[PDB]
């Protein structure tokens, strides 16, 4: 049964659209496909849904890009739907606007900048090879269980200096953060609250132990960057370390599944990447355009008109990131991966001051992944009549990806 909220007075009937971000109409065909159904040729730039507590949805890439780049009009005070979850959310620096955001982002950047992450290339590659060699000769694997959920998790826990055995409990907290359980705004609010507290509990002893440590992992590197000449307060550290873990695990895992489902159904494009290693390297950004995973929000700072639409202070606008990279007004044949596409403009990493601080790590993990996969498993397909299973929310997920090949 579907929970509806009545539209506020300022939302006119003709902008109402019944869209459930947590269970999209047509989701069984795919996350990307289901979002694309929302973006019809004449659909308004901003539509309002009575589901998930009532919120706007931006339906075109340029509104998405514009909103992300404008913190003074669209604040990060709430970035989750429903509002209750968004209000419970406590991660740093995603909850913050400039200028409070900016020293925390600087601290993160000491650990995650491109020069730093380039150093991690070989560790990443060793992890990739080891996993892949575990099944390359077998001629089949379940990609999700045996690769996508393993690789990025192992990479990050190693980088963060954390025991691999923590993967499960962290994954479950991640799921309740990004796809909270509940069929009502309040239930979802409560699921998020609980997962968030879970992350704070996990993270406090590491913070306590690693302050002034030690200690060369990602966590101690970032934690020990000063904020206005003194140590990071506890409240901020908990949100910051939790966000590192949340971004480090869930996103890449799921990106990988979407990407690999497409590749297994497109041998010609796999073969291009094989024949031309530079097409692969340069084509990774095209994959990020094509397999966005985040759909998150902003808070309308003041009453305003925006793209011909009346907005009220406190309105939430969901930004389905897939609707930028896949916008047919931004890219011709947007559903096709074209490794040679010159314009790959997307918001898979968002825009503005919050543009993904992990983007260099994400790009490197995917490029190493493809290089070592293709080196050992040059050809592959999705099992005959297999049906991947799809989940939507703030971060998209997929499951059940049986690949098959002829061992080389
Ligand atoms: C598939 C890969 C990834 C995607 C699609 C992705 C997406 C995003 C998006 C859309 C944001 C902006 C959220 C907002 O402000 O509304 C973000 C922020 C962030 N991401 Fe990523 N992310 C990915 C991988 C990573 C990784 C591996 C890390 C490493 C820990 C990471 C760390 C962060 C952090 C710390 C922020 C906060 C940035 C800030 O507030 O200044 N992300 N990410």
């Amino acid at each position: 049964q579907k929970h509806r909220v009545a539209p506020p007075p300022h939302v006119p009937g003709h902008l109402i659209r019944e869209i459930d971000a947590y269970d999209l109409d047509g989701l069984e065909q795919g996350f990307h496909e289901a979002w694309k159904r929302v973006q019809q040729p004449d659909t308004p730039p901003l539509v309002w849904t009575p589901f998930t507590g009532g919120h706007w949805i931006a339906t075109r890439g340029t509104l998405i890009d514009e909103i992300y780049r404008s913190p003074e009009r669209f604040s990060s005070r709430v970035i989750w739907v429903p509002r209750e979850a968004g209000e419970a959310y406590d991660m740093v620096p995603t909850k913050l606007d400039p200028p409070e955001h900016t020293p925390y982002r600087k601290a993160i950047d000491k650990g995650l900048n491109l020069a730093e992450i380039r150093k991690l290339e070989d560790q990443i590659r060793t992890i990739a090879v080891e996993i892949i060699e575990g099944f390359a000769d077998r001629g089949h694997c379940e990609f999700g269980s045996e690769f996508s959920t393993v690789f990025p998790v192992r990479v990050f826990l190693a980088l963060a200096g954390l025991p691999v055995e923590d993967a499960t409990k962290l994954g479950l907290l991640a799921n309740e953060m990004t796809r909270p359980s509940g069929n009502t705004p309040e239930e979802q609010g409560r699921s998020l609250e609980a997962a968030n507290k879970g992350f704070f509990e996990y993270v406090a002893p590491i913070i306590a132990a690693r302050r002034g440590g030690s200690g060369t992992d990602l966590i101690t590197r970032i934690l020990n960057v000063e904020i206005d000449g003194k140590p990071m307060p506890d409240d901020r550290a908990l949100g910051l370390v939790s966000l590192l873990l949340l971004g480090g695990l869930d996103t890449v895992v799921n990106f990988l599944g979407f990407m690999m489902i497409y590749l297994s159904r497109h041998p010609e494009t796999v073969a291009e990447m094989r024949r031309e290693p530079l097409k692969l390297q340069r084509g990774v950004e095209e994959l990020f355009r094509r397999f966005a995973v985040v759909s998150d929000a902003r808070y309308v700072v003041s009453d305003m008109e925006f793209h011909g639409t009346m907005l009220k202070e406190g309105d939430l606008i969901l930004l389905p990131t897939a609707l930028h990279g896949l916008d047919d007004r931004h890219h011709d044949d947007p559903m096709t991966v074209d490794l040679s596409r010159r314009d790959v403009t997307h918001s898979t990493f968002a825009q503005g001051p919050h543009r993904c601080a992990g983007m260099h790590l994400a790009r490197l993990e995917v490029t190493v992944m493809l290089q070592e996969w293709l080196a050992r498993i040059p050809e592959f397909r999705l099992k005959d009549r297999a049906v991947p299973i799809y989940h939507s929310g703030i971060v998209a997920a997929v499951e059940n990806i049986p690949l098959e090949w002829e061992p080389q």
